[PDB]
């Protein structure tokens, strides 16, 4: 029958037995993400274009307060935020939240899909409050997921137990459950990268896309994707199968992407899901941060894909 | 001070002296678009599971129907009919319309944006109307434009005078202007293609991407994107510049677009926006069309970097 | 088929053959209202509350703005406005229009229905603009018309061949005829009259009332309901039958509801619906205003119990 | 700061200590009246007048289905169910709900206000779950409130601690508490009856009302109001000050309201706001009900507006 984000979050916390701290964590979230995809959705432009009487600064201000009145948080990470903000002793909570308010920000001029993407840890180190904190492997994380702002709202997140996906109907405010334990095809038929890169790419990279045109065994080629929004990219990965990747090149010697809030949410929600998050090297979430703002290389997808991958990584070395 | 597409479009009928029957079929594209982008965004979606006890199709229905009702229309070419729709003679008016309602609907699942495509014809002949009205070239389009259903909804109209861009205030439910008389950038810094088909692109496609990757001249190599929805690429490479490519391969000799409603009002947006449209071989606008679904090679974009394409198609002439 | 507000005024401006300048200024009121509406509903009150970190004034504006860019009026007479707003002479136009933005301000706190109320003159005569050009009876309205914000938002426009009803379908924004060439019935059930000014009532008025709380004839007596806005129980008149009363008094001998754009504008849609509306000692639509801000005591609805009170009246000369 | 009905509901669970079952209940009961806003403001209507592709009944089901669901409730009334409706042992719970899904539907037509009531016992004589569990007089309620849909959408909440108000931003859907502890005035100034009914009104009613309209030390006399919804004229009582009659007379010799689902919330609600609720003779929460589609009379109001009818009753007795 019907599964409103608020129900199944309450559910999960009885069965947890928790204390209703990461419940109300995760009902100020979601408030969130309804206020972004709003303004996203550009409703009251008319009073901008004078009926009469920023979209990233304006999402970093949104998830920071609502965050706080929750009264479950203790440090905060932003992409927008040079140092990692300590919340006052009064609002105080054991959670410790690492995010990107608006991720693919240089889109939005565009009007490509965008999103926010979270990740929640548990302070276990009872010292005071600080960035220290929030320098935990992703392996630690106690649940981490995204919004993506495409056609329509989707908020996918992940736990424990499971990811699930569920549908903002606009209508009455309300996410929906559309979706239950979802995984990932083993083998998908699209790959995603920017190869604009190539000239940077590095052996095994440029191996593996090259197999993904011309295939040894003649089967069907690889189709290509590349919406230049990681939120977007991954979600079409999860759904549709297949491997993103945003490998270290020339500009980028350690990739692009941020540890705390893009490459372990979207790498825990991955292997949630049965697939596989790696840096080429090792698994995203065993990496233990030392900045907040750290970068990292990642490539991730279904487990056939990405093992492939792994396998040329090997041979090169 | 504020345009909204109702005053727009009323303006610009009344300085061409029209009868107001164009008036109307504006005014009917527009309620199409709102009606479409709405349930697009998922509006609703609680009572599809159970609250109280085909997206394509939908699409269809809202501009076949809200069209007829405009009494400005005598022939309908759909995406989806396999046969033209002829007006009954009661609603019959001047107008041929060709539309793709929702381009992209293979995305539709995994949440990539969509978009709405259409091109208006005048009726040439004074004789029963039939398919034969609606083959006329690019070139003799009254009106065309596209609806993107994004991050936001935005509408995009050209008419002989320019293109103008009115986003969507679903608050209201009116289209505000927000760009007037757009014009491309004279050279981009993307190119945008489906590069899973290499092992089919003619010689021409595969020397220029490979130009764009490692520049003979030692410049920047350009960035790489590419949607999956053209409504999406193709209004990323209007407002950022660049080249959007479907060129053929064995994926039909002739290529995948559709030239009436797909080719056609893009080419007719770009042209009018300063950029260039071409098969390699031809203008699009210039082609004769022989049947309502008549695909056809498309190259669209920036005019510096679509004509250096056509000067590596000379080449291999 | 289903039609619109905006392919009504447009098929009415058609046959009517107008230059489209009053097209204009029926879709700049469509707008307006629907904007109005947005705020009533309370939509980005959460803004206000600090989630990120004057309803009558908002009203106000909107109109004033929205009616100037409309390059359709010459004079604005505002209920919140000590002069009539004379027009740039760039945007000015020959239509004339008085209104009240939010009609039952005073209800706002309580959340009772509230509305906006229009009447549209021609300016007659030939010379600079001036509140003079309002001073016109209402005989001489070439539109009339109310927007109720109630359980659902309704737009009731009324014009020399009839009155029509609109529902504004807030998921597209857009009004649709529910309702055409409404008459009223030709005798109710409902009185509906402020009893609390009792003490002060004219002895017509007073025995009027009480011949529906005791009929004479032993018949049912009639239901009381009084909203207190004048948009709610004027539009449950229209709808249900019955009749509305605001005599003179204590407050005020001339009444509290102004002629110009509160009585006229609903003197004309109860007319144009088949029913009466009179001051008791003679029509309202045919009184020749002195000032702008006016007053003027109205009764009216359902001609048999108009003509019922007006006997009453006769009856005490 | 920012308080949600989300985030206020589950604090009060947390002090309360509560097994978070009530919680549930009482965000199953928000997100049934977001759902039936959404219906009544008419959301989607362009559907219905064939844009192409039962307001109290689909409340019904939706409040029913949306309860049910929450695995809290074991016994459920209906203004519209003749008969209890026991939940199945499969998704009982320990509460019954007494409510009026869509009150004032006799006014849908005209756009009048309209409301949901609600009121919410515990279960506490442990046997098999039937009828007689919702047999408790209202003093024994656990939580009541209302959900008015005016000019705005606000919900009113009652429990042991106080009253407050939550107003709906539809743009987000979500509840904000706009005020807290909520108390009514000691004295009105407004008395709200159907005069209509006056011939059957008994002496005690007469009198006071011609207090009101005459008073005997000649002071301002009373304005008078009657929406015909309860919700809306309880709501404006609540709010303004006042008092609140529908005493019983001749067609209603018990009085028409019924005591379960209209009368006991609206007077728990009055109660906790610091005014009184009688029926002329006894306080309404007090009387032990025997049919659950139980009648009976109500004055409920300021204090010392309805003491002074009190001290009337007791004069005629
Ligand atoms: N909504 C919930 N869903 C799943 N697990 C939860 C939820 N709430 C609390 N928990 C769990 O119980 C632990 C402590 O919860 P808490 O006492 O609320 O801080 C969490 O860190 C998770 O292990
Ligand atoms: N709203 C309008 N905007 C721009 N051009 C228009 C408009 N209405 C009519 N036209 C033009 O005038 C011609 C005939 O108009 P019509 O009588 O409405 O069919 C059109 O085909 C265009 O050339
Ligand atoms: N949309 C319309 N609907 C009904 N009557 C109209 C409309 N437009 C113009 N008229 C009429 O024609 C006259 C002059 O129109 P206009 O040139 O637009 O000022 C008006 O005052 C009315 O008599
Ligand atoms: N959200 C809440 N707010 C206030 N009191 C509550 C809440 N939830 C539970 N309670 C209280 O605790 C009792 C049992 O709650 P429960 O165990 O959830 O059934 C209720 O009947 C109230 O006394
Ligand atoms: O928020 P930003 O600054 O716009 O960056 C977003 C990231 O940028 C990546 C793409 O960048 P490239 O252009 O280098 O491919 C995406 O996969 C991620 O969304
Ligand atoms: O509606 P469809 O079937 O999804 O077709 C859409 C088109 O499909 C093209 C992409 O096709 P490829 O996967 O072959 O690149 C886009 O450029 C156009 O939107
Ligand atoms: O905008 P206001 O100041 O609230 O005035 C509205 C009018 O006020 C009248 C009621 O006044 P009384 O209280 O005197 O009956 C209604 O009929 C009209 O809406
Ligand atoms: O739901 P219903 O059948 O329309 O009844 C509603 C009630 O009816 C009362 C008024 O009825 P009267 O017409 O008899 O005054 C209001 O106070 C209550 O909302
Ligand atoms: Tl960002
Ligand atoms: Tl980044
Ligand atoms: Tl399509
Ligand atoms: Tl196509
Ligand atoms: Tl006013
Ligand atoms: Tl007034
Ligand atoms: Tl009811
Ligand atoms: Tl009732």
């Amino acid at each position: 029958n019907i599964v409103t984000l608020t129900r199944f979050v309450m559910e999960q916390g009885r069965k947890a037995r928790g204390t209703g701290e990461m419940t109300q964590l995760l009902n100020s979230l979601c408030t969130a993400v309804k206020a972004i995809s709003t303004a996203v959705r550009k409703a009251g432009i008319a009073h901008l274009y004078g009926i009469a009487g920023k979209l990233d600064v304006l999402s970093n201000d949104l998830v920071i307060n609502v965050l706080k009145s929750s009264f479950a948080t203790c440090v905060l990470v932003t992409e927008e935020d040079k140092n990692a903000i300590i919340v006052e002793p009064e609002k105080r909570g054991k959670y410790v939240v690492c995010f990107d308010p608006l991720d693919g920000s240089s889109n939005i001029d565009c009007l490509v899909s965008i999103g926010t993407i979270f990740g929640i840890y548990r302070k276990n180190s009872t010292d005071e409050p600080s960035e220290k904190d929030a320098l935990q492997p992703g392996r630690n994380l106690v649940a981490a997921g995204y919004a993506l702002y495409g056609s329509a709202t989707m908020l996918v997140l992940a736990m424990v137990n499971g990811v699930n996906c569920f549908m903002l109907d606009p209508a009455i405010g309300e996410f929906i459950l559309v979706d239950r334990n979802v995984k990932i095809k083993k083998k998908g038929s699209i790959y995603s990268i920017n190869e604009g890169y190539a000239k940077e790419f590095d052996p095994a990279i440029t191996e593996y896309i090259q197999r993904k045109k011309f295939p040894p065994d003649n089967s069907a080629p690889y189709g290509a994707r590349y919406v230049g929004s990681m939120v977007a990219d991954v979600h079409r990965t999860l759904v549709y199968g297949g491997i993103f990747m945003y490998p270290a090149n020339k500009k980028s010697p350690k990739g692009k992407l941020r540890l705390l809030y893009e490459c372990n949410p979207m790498a825990y929600v991955m292997e949630k899901a049965g697939g596989l998050a790696t840096t080429g090297k090792e698994a995203v979430l065993d990496i233990v941060p030392t900045d907040i703002h750290q970068r990292a290389p990642i490539i991730l997808g279904s487990p056939e894909d990405v093992t492939e991958l792994l396998e040329i990584y090997q041979k090169h070395a």
